[PDB]
């Protein structure tokens, strides 16, 4: 019972935050195996944020400049790359909480948790998600850059994101573990606006069966509706286009409560054209569409 | 920037996590230090789950019947005893990971993370609050008894919630770390209904300001009122009454924004006069209560 924006544990990924120090800046690294993973932004000057030229910038380092400490133990750094927008920096001590890992690029859509950090300590964990304009909006601070996105299966954790930017609209850009910004942002400080923030449709649909599975029946309707239909109801307020993919992978919680996919539609179709009147899903006011039908499944079943 | 609803990381807490069964019944411990704390209803039939007599359900009981594994390693118990609605088992081993911690009651308003596990594994962690009515609005199924909430206060985690119940209305019941139930619940299979879930005042302001820090402040209206004005509003509307307590607690906010305590109220109560309309406030079409002003702080401020 009840339906929660609901985080993965964080102790895996709590167990590899570092600092790093680079002259007077201090970020967070992700240190996995005998590698630390931070933003490039580490050796940024104040005077050349603008337009920074980092092959440039990198030369005037050594490893002796990166100062990683984990926990309050120094690390040696005996090597340093630059691999897109990340620096990997090679210690000569592999992490002994390293957890099985993959590094994963999500989609537009895909939900992960963010363990929030500053000075290599977490400060809190919340689940995000990939917007469709490639920004996510999250709740980092000055200090947070390096704080990582991830997914947990049982005990591998794919880490997906690395934190970067704020956009001047307070929202978020970032990269994954391979050092490529999702979306067109890039490290410096520019004008970048964000596209579109569109819904997640295939995300709303699977709340609504999570509603449907915790009692919150009200929205339900006597209609159907077509994928075309939907689509063109969905391109007026701002949602993604439905495909045969997202309906195929409702399928699961389409057999779990009985209400065909396109049901469904139809009642997030009036839903849209007439609003809540007042009424919530699930304790809101809004159609939420931070829940995949992944996240939808596995916490209405129990999976740890 | 960005305002999320965030949860402490759950690491430590992690650490603690066991598995009990007795029986046929498996559910979750807490360990800590020599001790696993678990709901005492682990002992129950379900032949017996209307009236259960646990002094006498108890006695049937020896060291040997309860199972405790810790990851897949079995611990030994050489001693068992009931405080109130908890179960506590001696085990021959101190868990080595046992955080710095304290055990505190809180009351209602109180905002904790939730770190729900089946099995003793971690499925989640999300954020909660200690409604006014004694419930709590979580996400749990059933295996989830004995999973904990708490807070963090830099190393030290202070256990304020243990999961017991799940009314028939979907809402969450449970006891402090000394087995007392939070309201008047009681560890039976029994009707109890939960009283009115009143929205907490004091942490709707909190998140009004959280929302003006983060640039989200078409609410603010030319308007002020009086404790007395803004109490007959709030008891309208099913809010707790505001206390100069209350007002006293959001002080650092009304510091940091320059807004007034009373002038907030007053937009508070417009809020809840015209209600939205159609609007939003840091992405929510309602006036989110579970963010204390402590917790607002926190997040704005970036503690770890
Ligand atoms: C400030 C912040 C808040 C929340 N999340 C992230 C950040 N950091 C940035 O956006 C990085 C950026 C940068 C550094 C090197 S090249 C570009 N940033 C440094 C801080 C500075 O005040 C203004 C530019
Ligand atoms: C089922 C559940 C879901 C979410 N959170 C908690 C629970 N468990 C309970 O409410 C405990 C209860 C009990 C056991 C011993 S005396 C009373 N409960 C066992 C399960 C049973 O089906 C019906 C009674």
């Amino acid at each position: 019972s009840g339906f929660r924006k609901m985080a993965f544990p964080s102790g895996k990924v709590e167990g590899c935050m570092v600092q790093v120090t680079c002259g007077t800046t201090t970020l967070n690294g992700l240190w996995l195996d005998d590698v630390v993973y931070c933003p490039r932004h580490v050796i940024c000057t104040s005077e050349d944020m603008l337009n920074p030229n980092y092959e440039d910038l990198l030369i005037r380092k050594s490893n002796h400049n990166f100062l990683v400490q984990a926990g309050n133990v120094q690390l040696r750094v005996i090597g340093h790359s630059m691999q897109n927008c990340v620096l990997k920096l090679k210690v000569d001590t592999a992490n002994p909480k390293t957890p099985k890992y993959k590094f994963v690029r999500i989609q537009p859509g895909q939900t992960f948790s963010v363990l929030a950090c500053y000075n290599g300590s977490p400060s809190g964990v919340y689940q995000c998600a990939m917007r469709p304009n490639f920004t996510i909006k999250g709740s980092f601070l000055n200090g947070s850059c390096g704080s990582v996105g991830f997914n947990i299966d049982y005990d591998c954790v794919s880490f997906c994101y690395m934190h970067h930017m704020e956009l001047p609209t307070g929202v978020h850009a970032g990269t994954d573990l391979e050092g490529n910004f999702y979306g067109p942002f890039v490290d410096r400080q520019t004008a970048q606006a964000a596209g579109t923030d569109t819904t997640i449709t295939v995300n709303v649909l699977a709340w609504l069966y999570a509603a449907v599975i915790n009692g919150d029946r009200w929205f339900l309707n006597r209609f159907t509706t077509t994928l075309n239909d939907f689509n063109l109801v969905a391109m007026k307020y701002n949602y993604e286009p439905l495909t045969q993919d997202h309906v195929d992978i409702l399928g699961p919680l389409s057999a779990q409560t009985g209400i065909a996919v396109l049901d469904m539609c139809a009642s997030l179709k009036e839903l849209l054209q007439n609003g809540m009147n007042g009424r919530t899903i699930l304790g809101s006011a809004l159609l939420e569409d931070e829940f995949t039908p992944f996240d939808v499944v596995r916490q209405c079943s129990g999976v740890t």
